[PDB]
């Protein structure tokens, strides 16, 4: 809606309270209208029907308990908008700031978030297994960052490509949690995940076997289940990050890191430029290794860093 840009206040899922860029026109709407073409937030009503409505509110104040995941869908595309033009100048999942659509209250019960190839969704949950799942920041730039890269290498959703494409959202899922920096870590999905239990989360970057995920290439699944175990091998490419940011010792292979800033550097100049719809592991490093070599010089510690991280996670 075209109307006045404002700022408005609400709760967040974990019920923290901060602002957010609304737009005034008889209501105010959950639309951002200061980063790039807009960040505009909707309503699904229960419903499984995109995007549903733009949301609307008649004060411009968002305390209410159902208005948790949406104020913390806008607030956390917003932040992942910055990440990705602050660190990376890129504007946008299109590089050409494109408007992030997002809508809440994805049907009834619904344990997930996602990424149409054209906008995120998001469930609520079902306040067991998950709360409303925009809560965590991870969640939510993860799949931003499946834009990111379905405009991109358009790296192809099945078997060693498709774990690449939600390693990559895994990787700058934690680069946008650790930007924004509030209790950063190397998990997936711990704010939203499994509410009465506290400390577990989806996938752990730091030790993907912690939870049944593979953390070298001999372990990996070579099943159908999970479209080719995307969400299963993503850790043998988790762990080679997380190692290559924060180094340690891995199956007798020892890894010095070289922080997070180089991390995603050498991560998305590989996405932008080297990798494509069928780049498997063995071409990742191929990518990460030239990556490095362009941004730091084919015999800095960086290049050897990757050379450690992918020996390390067995790729050859
Ligand atoms: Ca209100
Ligand atoms: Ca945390
Ligand atoms: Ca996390
Ligand atoms: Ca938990
Ligand atoms: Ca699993």
């Amino acid at each position: 809606i075209t109307g006045t840009s404002t700022v408005g206040v609400g709760r967040g899922v974990l019920g923290d309270q901060k602002n957010i860029n609304t737009t005034y026109s008889t209501y105010y709407y959950l639309q951002d209208n200061t980063r790039g073409d807009g960040i505009f937030t909707y309503d699904a009503k229960y419903r499984t029907t995109l995007p549903g409505s733009l949301w609307a509110d008649a004060d411009n104040q968002f305390f209410a308990s159902y208005d948790a995941p949406a104020v913390d869908a806008h607030y956390y595309a917003g932040v992942t908008y910055d990440y990705y033009k602050n660190v990376h100048n890129r504007l946008s999942y299109d590089g050409n700031n494109a408007a992030i659509r997002s809508s809440v209250h994805y049907s009834q019960g619904y344990n997930n978030a996602f990424w149409n190839g054209s906008e995120m969704v998001y469930g609520d949950g079902d306040g067991q297994t998950f709360i409303p799942l925009s809560g965590g920041i991870d969640v939510v730039a993860h799949e931003l960052t499946h834009a990111v890269t379905d405009y991109t290498a358009g790296l192809i959703y099945q078997n060693e490509s498709g774990a690449i494409n939600e390693a990559i959202s895994d990787i700058f899922g934690t680069l946008v949690e650790f930007y924004a920096n509030k209790n950063p870590d190397w998990e997936i999905g711990e704010d939203v995940y499994t509410p009465g239990i506290s400390g577990d989360s989806l996938r752990s970057m730091s030790d993907p076997a912690k939870y049944g995920d593979p953390d070298h290439y001999s372990k990996r699944y070579t099943g159908t289940q999970d479209n080719g175990g995307v969400h299963i091998n993503s850790g043998i490419i988790n762990k080679a990050a997380y190692l290559i940011s924060q180094g340690g010792t891995h199956y007798g292979v020892s890894v010095v890191g070289i922080g997070r800033d180089k991390l995603g550097k050498i991560f998305y100049r590989a996405l932008t430029q080297y990798l494509t719809p069928t780049s498997n592991f063995s071409q990742l490093r191929a990518a990460a290794v030239q990556s490095a070599t362009d941004l730091y010089g084919s015999t800095s510690q960086e290049v050897a860093s990757v050379k450690q991280a992918f020996d390390a996670v067995g790729v050859k």
